[PDB]
């Protein structure tokens, strides 16, 4: 494949309908060729008229395509001219006001670098549309053994006001002159370093070293997982309680799984066309492909596996076993808050600036990155409970004056910090629900709109109530007082309500499925971005199952019996919840991008002042 894939890869995602449609032309050509009636059986007038009809139809289709291209190009050119006019007026106003100002200059820099991107994208649009006409007309010449295609090219294509309009190059030169004289006072090197746009989209291949580091961290991870399984089967002795260990190491595994599935999500968004760079407001020139997230996940998983192995084997006799989890989590934290400029600095600091804006929610106007991150925390809720458990274990239970403190004796009676001590577990549970609830309240206050925000605030109020009733029921049963089974009934009804609330919001308002304009894609949206239709139905069924995950647990719990269970339930259902979030990310991002596809948004429209 040479140009079909080259076109589907170098195409702007939001302008997919305004392109040349190479595939339809090719399929029309091939169908017309294969349906030649007979080379010698029927009359030559028959085949001649058949080929003439095909010629007419093909050139009418090509003419309507060219008209579409011309209209879209003139539209985008007028839009860019108006944007340049308003940007220059604002720059002149600010420069005159010169005689905080740093924020002003920095947002005019950002607005100019975003206006350059639209110009470059329009230029590439022109280029690809021209060298898709030449390719398809060359194919028509070769397939029909005629030369009318090149004549049609030189007669129609190279007169059109989309290949002869040399206005974008002048606009690019003027933008560069403006940014160099005004914003940088000379120094075109620094101006162009900000304005330049690398080959972007699905067309940029990650460097070979990043792929090799992925393949290295993944092989080590596989072998270390095999070794962990073998050592757990053959080395971990009985008479000790493994539950503290895997309860501490449960959070790290969920984080590794989340980073892996986020890498897969980024790959899916990059290939399908859903551009997360515009929705997350990332830098269109510097991003993180799936390889970077795969590498981060592999490195942190290597550290996790090494810490768990050291816990099992106890390599050095002087260091007690409880130092390895502490060291692992301290390295995970020190990796994030690394003050130097190494090891994914811009990414980690963007993530930290976002985490500061989600954990102090009602004070910042929320965008997509902080709304998206606060929804991912609902799935990574066992990580917060793992941190709480680890802190309570190291502060109240871990006997420091003994080596094998991580695995105490079998005589390990209830051992507080394992349950609802005083309600702290319920609060750590409701923390991300509280974040999203107050964020939706801030959205209602800001937009004054009510439907999408006031609803979607009860979605997390139901989690509030469900966790409250869980806490009440378990703390009543642990004290064996009266009114217990009532708080089982209320737990049941509020989990029913929570799952029904989140399920209809996952499908209808988050994913956009089940709309009246479905058309041929029954039970789906109008326009589907992901290739196969089977992905959506399987996703629907999996979200139905993984949102009602408490059915299986309350069954197993009701089966009860002696084995420790609730914890086995949580350990099996936490990666299932992270996988549910991984599935939900795809279709949330797709629904978000499909709205940017209607207004043809390729840039962020950076505000000013």
């Amino acid at each position: 494949m040479k140009f079909a894939e080259h076109l589907s890869a170098h195409i702007t995602p939001e302008w997919r309908k305004q392109y040349i449609q190479y595939e339809a032309f090719k399929d029309m050509l091939y169908s017309a060729q294969d349906q030649a009636p007979s080379v010698e059986v029927t009359d030559e007038d028959t085949v001649k008229r058949y080929f003439a009809k095909f010629e007419e139809k093909f050139f009418q289709t090509c003419e309507k395509e060219l008209a579409k291209i011309n209209t879209f190009y003139s539209e985008k050119l007028a839009e860019a001219q108006r944007r340049f006019a308003t940007l220059q007026n604002e720059l002149q106003s600010s420069l005159d006001a010169q005689k905080v100002q740093h924020r002003n200059i920095k947002d005019l820099k950002l607005a100019f670098s975003e206006f350059y991107l639209s110009l470059i994208l329009l230029q590439n649009y022109q280029n690809l549309n021209f060298t898709g006409f030449r390719k398809i007309l060359k194919k028509h010449d070769k397939i029909l053994e005629t030369s009318r295609g090149a004549d049609w090219r030189v007669a129609h294509v190279e007169v059109a006001p989309f290949y002869t309009c040399k206005k974008i190059n002048q606009l690019i030169s003027e933008t560069e002159a403006v940014v160099t004289n005004e914003l940088e006072d000379g120094d075109r090197q620094k101006a162009m370093k900000r304005l330049r746009v690398p080959p972007l989209g699905a067309a940029q291949p990650a460097p070979a070293w990043t792929t090799f580091r992925v393949g290295l961290f993944c092989g080590i991870f596989i072998v270390l997982n095999i070794t962990l399984v073998l050592a757990a089967v053959f080395k971990l002795e009985t008479d000790r309680s493994i539950w503290p260990l895997i309860r501490i190491y449960r959070g790290g595994f969920l984080l590794i799984e989340f980073l892996f599935l986020l890498g897969i999500n980024t790959y899916g968004w990059r290939q399908a066309g859903v551009n997360h760079v515009l929705i997350f407001e990332l830098n269109p020139r510097s991003n993180l492909s799936h390889q970077h997230l795969f590498e981060i996940a592999g490195f942190l998983g290597i550290l996790w596996c090494l810490s768990l192995l050291a816990c099992f084997f106890a390599p050095i006799s002087v260091i007690p076993t409880y130092v390895y989890p502490l060291a692992l989590y301290g390295f995970m934290v020190f990796f994030l808050i690394n003050p130097t400029k190494t090891f994914y600095y811009k990414s980690r600091f963007w993530l930290l600036k976002l985490l500061f804006r989600v954990f102090t929610a009602p004070f910042h106007k929320v965008g997509f990155a902080d709304f998206w991150l606060a929804d991912q925390l609902n799935s990574l809720s066992v990580i917060l409970m793992d941190l709480e458990y680890m802190i309570c274990f190291y502060s109240l239970e871990l006997k420091w004056d003994e080596s094998k403190g991580l695995l105490p004796n079998n005589s390990e009676e209830s051992g507080i910090c394992h349950k609802y001590t005083y309600g702290v577990r319920a609060i750590v549970q409701c923390i991300p629900a509280w974040l999203r609830f107050i964020q939706c309240l801030r959205r209602y206050r800001d937009t004054k709109r009510a439907f999408p925000h006031l609803v979607n605030a009860g979605k997390y109020s139901t989690t509030f109530f469900m966790v409250t009733f869980a806490a009440l029921y378990s703390t009543h049963k642990e004290r064996g007082h009266s009114d217990t089974m009532v708080f089982f009934y209320l737990w049941i009804v509020f989990y029913i309500i929570s799952s029904c609330y989140t399920l209809i919001w996952d499908l209808k308002m988050d994913w956009g499925l089940f709309d009246k304009n479905a058309g041929e894609n029954t039970f789906l949206r109008e326009e589907i971005v992901y290739p196969q239709k089977a992905y959506y139905y399987c996703a629907i069924i999996e979200d139905v199952i993984l949102r009602f995950a408490w059915t299986i647990q309350i069954s197993i719990t009701s089966t009860t019996l002696l084995p420790h269970s609730g914890d086995i339930i949580a350990t099996v259902f936490a990666p299932l919840e992270v996988f549910r979030r991984f599935v939900w990310n795809f279709f949330r991002l797709e629904n978000e991008h499909l709205n940017n596809c209607g207004e043809f948004r390729a840039v962020r429209d950076i505000s000013v002042a």
